[PDB]
């Protein structure tokens, strides 16, 4: 089908453009598609890009509009007072503003389908909403429509929602074009997706990106594949990985590094309305917050993540219990059997389940996958699925049997309801991952596990030392291994906050000198330095010139391999904002060789100050470009929960930064 109207290069400079004569009498039938390529790098707070309205006195509420906000939100209104219909559909964080100093051409496709009674919006190749209604209102069947407008809506003769931006191309069709047809429309995206809705994970949501450049040149990424909306644990979340062998140009279909199967991997559209949006999968085990390092010694890749038993997250984890029992200098995983009121069991060497009241082995063992065996025979549990068919969240058995795991709700033997850290390794650079092992507790029997800092671990350049930053109340707790992650020791570093989410990332400034940058509750990013490969740590200082919110956001950090302005360089990625998670920046600092202080010299705005930027991952690609995988939305805001395909990847060169 050919367009019934096509036009382009319209400048919207706070003055609408009337295209009624060109468009109105071409509109026919009850189904329409609008295709629009547009730029808006300095949008007004709220502005219409396109409008069809009744401009007459008395009919102010009779119009169709496609509108955007300076927050990045896109949406439509479809309104007809006579019909008693006022439809508004939208999604936050759907737009790009600028990339590498140039306004981004967004590609918008809106489909109004009378046959299916469905309105669907795509932006930059991503479906941001699809809504079916009982009473369909065709966009050009609004009573008394007499104006077609760009850059405003004509209401009662006056310009409402005046726009600043440009419409490079606009086309309309008297048909609802298929999803297939939509896929053929060319895009001008400044970004790519590594993980995405409908991929191999079957998670509709993702959070907590990581990136790490391996010695082979392979670039590896990990992520929370989150099934029950974007909620932190408790939920169902797996850890997924993908890699690129061509400097980030293309990426492998994701596989899992850590997964549980007590609940089905379901691609679910999580409700965003105020009544149901806090619906949360409450009986599933999960993993959350991963971190990657490569070991030069063995060549193995190592990935850690937090582990949460069924129904457990940070909010309800038992804080006074590691989940392990100390018996003769060694730590053993505690287990509670169905029916008991105490944890009367432990898991000893070779997975033998021991009875603590009788100090005798049982006929039960735990295999490498933390699954329960009786007499060497695999026990099973029935898997759960979730649905909203009854109007609220339901979690129910689905008929399928899966191996019984001690992290599950339905297991005969269950671990302590608290948080743990696990580790897995890969011997083929992310092509497959081993079964995960639990790390031991580092701060005693009666202290819950520390929390992994998402992102990268640190491999020291001049030794075989590996360090993973973690945090808990009152300190950073660095985990240190000198034997390829076979054994770990802690190095504690006090910080001046209680109960902070002190997400920390490290860079090696020079041989044995580690600077750690971390999130606080002060509105400023902090740092500390070690000069002995992580054995001891300095007092805490703070970075000026960057602002965060009171609650803070993860900061990612790397040491760049090449000199910049003749100096060693570190690069930080963070939102720069005191208001919310937005205003994403890369900040380039040069190291003063005389005292290791850093002059934060260059700031690169990832996109508009008002557009979303939350958790982030950066890595120096093998060709010396910079890869950034980041949450392009406000992942703190309760208005921006459960958005799909907002974790995005871009490629930058150093010259773009400076
Ligand atoms: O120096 S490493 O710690 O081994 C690392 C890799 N640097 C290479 C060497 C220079 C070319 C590309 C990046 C930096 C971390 O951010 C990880 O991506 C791993």
């Amino acid at each position: 089908i050919s367009p019934i109207f096509q036009g382009g290069s319209y400048q919207l400079n706070n003055k609408s453009i009337d295209i009624s004569s060109l468009l109105l009498d071409k509109l026919s039938g009850e189904s329409q598609t609008v295709v629009m390529k547009f730029k808006a790098d300095k949008p007004n707070s709220l502005q219409a890009l396109f409008g069809l309205s009744n401009s007459k006195a008395g009919f102010k509420n009779n119009y169709f509009s496609i509108f955007m906000r300076d927050s990045g939100e896109i949406g439509v209104e479809i309104r007809d007072a006579q019909k008693g219909i006022n439809y508004l559909f939208s999604r936050p964080a759907s737009l790009w503003g600028k990339h590498k100093g140039q306004a981004v051409e967004n590609t918008l496709v809106f489909v109004s389908d009378s046959k299916d009674k469905t309105y669907t919006m795509y932006v930059n190749g991503i479906e941001v909403f699809s809504e079916t209604v009982d009473t369909f209102l065709p966009i050009s069947n609004i009573n008394g429509i007499d104006k077609a407008t760009l850059g405003a809506v004509n209401r009662e003769g006056k310009e409402h929602y005046l726009a600043k931006g440009s419409i490079d191309e606009i086309s309309l069709f008297n048909k609802a074009i298929s999803d297939q047809e939509v896929s053929t429309i060319p895009l001008s995206n400044p970004f790519q997706l590594i993980f995405q809705s409908g991929d191999s994970t079957q998670a509709n949501y993702f959070r907590i990106p990581t990136l790490y450049t391996l010695s082979s040149g392979r670039v590896l990424s990990s992520i929370d594949a989150r099934y029950g909306g974007t909620h932190d644990s408790k939920s169902k979340i797996n850890i997924a990985t993908s890699y690129s062998d061509d400097n980030g140009k293309t990426w492998s279909e994701p596989i899992f590094a850590m997964k549980f199967n007590d609940y089905e991997e379901q691609l679910v559209y999580w409700p965003r309305d105020n009544k149901l949006k806090n619906s949360q999968i409450s009986g599933s085990a999960s993993f959350i917050d991963s971190s990657i390092v490569e070991d030069k010694k063995s060549g193995k890749t190592i990935l850690l993540a937090d582990v949460m038993p069924a129904g457990i997250g940070n909010n309800n984890a038992n804080k006074a219990d590691s989940g392990f029992k100390e018996i003769n200098g060694h730590y053993y995983l505690k287990l509670k059997k169905n029916g008991d009121n105490d944890f009367r069991y432990t898991v000893r060497e070779n997975g033998v389940v021991y009875n603590e009241t009788t100090n005798k082995p049982t006929n039960y063992t735990i295999n490498d996958k933390y699954e329960v065996l009786e007499g060497g025979k695999s026990l099973t549990v029935e898997q759960y699925s979730v649905d909203f068919d009854s109007g609220s969240l339901r979690e129910r058995h689905n008929g399928k049997q899966v191996p019984m795991n001690v992290f599950y709700k339905d297991s005969l033997f269950k671990v302590t309801p608290t948080n743990y850290i696990a580790m897995t390794t890969s011997q083929n650079r992310g092509e497959s991952w081993e079964q995960f092992k639990l790390l031991p507790p580092f701060l005693g029997e009666k202290h819950n596990g520390t929390y992994l800092c998402p992102g990268q671990g640190l491999a020291l350049g001049s030794s075989n030392r590996l360090i993973f930053a973690t945090y808990t109340s009152g300190e950073l707790t660095y985990l240190i291994s000198d034997d390829s992650g076979q054994t770990w020791k802690k190095s504690s570093a006090s910080i001046p906050f209680k109960n902070a989410t002190a997400e920390a990332q490290m860079v090696e400034l020079r041989d044995g000198v580690i600077r750690t940058f971390f999130r606080t509750t002060t509105g400023k990013i902090a740092y500390m330095t070690s000069r002995d490969s992580g054995e001891t740590w300095s007092k805490v200082s703070y970075i000026d010139g960057i602002q965060q919110t009171s609650y803070g956001t993860q900061v990612s950090a790397i040491k760049y391999s090449q000199l910049i302005d003749g100096k060693e360089a570190v690069i930080l990625s963070t939102p720069n904002s005191r208001s919310g998670r937005k205003g994403g920046q890369l900040v380039v600092g040069l190291v003063n060789k005389e005292d290791d202080s850093i002059d934060w010299k260059y700031h690169y705005g990832i996109d508009l100050p008002s557009y979303g930027y939350a958790y982030s991952a950066i890595t120096e690609l093998p060709n010396h470009h910079i890869g950034v995988l980041f949450e392009k939305y406000d992942s703190w805001s309760r208005n921006e929960l459960h958005l799909s395909n907002v974790v995005q990847y871009i490629d930058l060169e150093i010259n773009d930064l400076t």
